[PDB]
């Protein structure tokens, strides 16, 4: 697994569960192509991806539908949307996780980048 | 001042200074058009984007360029820019601060909103 | 003003008001003694804590009062209090703003430091 | 395991590995009495501090030494320590993740409570 999303909830101290999310990989026209999709696990986790041959070094974004699950709990939020783009690269054995911590009115981003 | 946008830098604990950043509008076909842009001042703060008469009802996009600002100071960071998409004056009109603390590796985001 | 706090709340998007704070400057025998105290204005800011000349060279600690804030509004949060601790002034005299966002399960902190 | 903390590094985009914490519990005379104690493992993950038995409802105070775990890194931080604070009750089974996300200005906490 060389990409994995984590997503939290800062109101209620709990995994963020069943967030839809969708990957998507920058063309060289400078557009948007889809790459991957899922909604989160019950530990707030989204695995499979893709897959090492797959995940090539390239821009991608992260867009998380925030607004869906703050309006599943009655929470009126701020955000469309909560977008992480980042290039992915090849120095040596590389494995992401990009975690989101969320708030009506705010998140917050990180990306653990390990062996 | 009807939008403001202010960035932190949470390694040196000061103003992040001369901080790009371009707002987008949502076109009724659905594209991003180009509506302000500026870069942030001595205080990390960028004033002056929009009017009260210009900024309408829609869905804004405000595109942080954190990757030239690390680069600048020698951090090869994991993030392409911070991207912060919302509904505004959906409600009437109101004034909205956007604030960005930026590291290496994660940004937080945050948003108050006034009337 | 050599020390100012700000605090903002992440559920509502707005200055978090009437937080009350203590600060606390760790003395010679080791113990903490008060320094300064006082709430939050209806900007989320604490102005007027202390002056140049008391606020010498120390370890300082501030005390948020996070649990009061949101039991107030209806919410049994995690944290009994945020605690900022510090060495001031090692350097010769600085000022410090001293900024918190707060959820209910989370809160983050960070320093403004200048010259 | 009732009780973990985890702790990752913002500048580096990794865990926080070799930190030490200690946790304190509070006495009636309002004193800190030591609980427990570790350090971080490579995955920036310390299990194993108490058992369900010895976690009685109370206030605890985790102090995490960021500051030694700065400076063995050679950059200089703000904080002497990050601390937090909260109260653990008996709402049915519950198993806490104490969550730390640490830059030289500025750090993030959050609390995972799950059943
Ligand atoms: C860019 C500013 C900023 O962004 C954040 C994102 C998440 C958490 C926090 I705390 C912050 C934060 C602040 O610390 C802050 C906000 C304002 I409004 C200020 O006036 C000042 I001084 C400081
Ligand atoms: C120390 C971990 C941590 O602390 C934070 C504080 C504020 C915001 C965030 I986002 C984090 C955060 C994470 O990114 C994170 C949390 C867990 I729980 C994980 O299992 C993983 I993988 C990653």
């Amino acid at each position: 697994c060389p990409l994995m999303v984590k997503v939290l909830d800062a109101v209620r101290g709990s995994p963020a569960i069943n967030v839809a999310m969708h990957v998507f990989r920058k063309a060289a026209d400078d557009t948007w192509e889809p790459f991957a999709s899922g909604k989160t696990s019950e530990s707030g986790e989204l695995h499979g991806l893709t897959t090492e041959e797959e995940f090539v070094e390239g821009i991608y974004k992260v867009e998380i539908d925030t607004k869906s699950y703050w309006k599943a709990l009655g929470i009126s939020p701020f955000h469309e949307h909560a977008e992480v783009v980042f290039t992915a690269n090849d120095s040596g054995p590389r494995r992401y996780t990009i975690a989101a911590l969320l708030s009506p009115y705010s998140y917050s981003t990180t990306a653990v980048v390990t062996n």
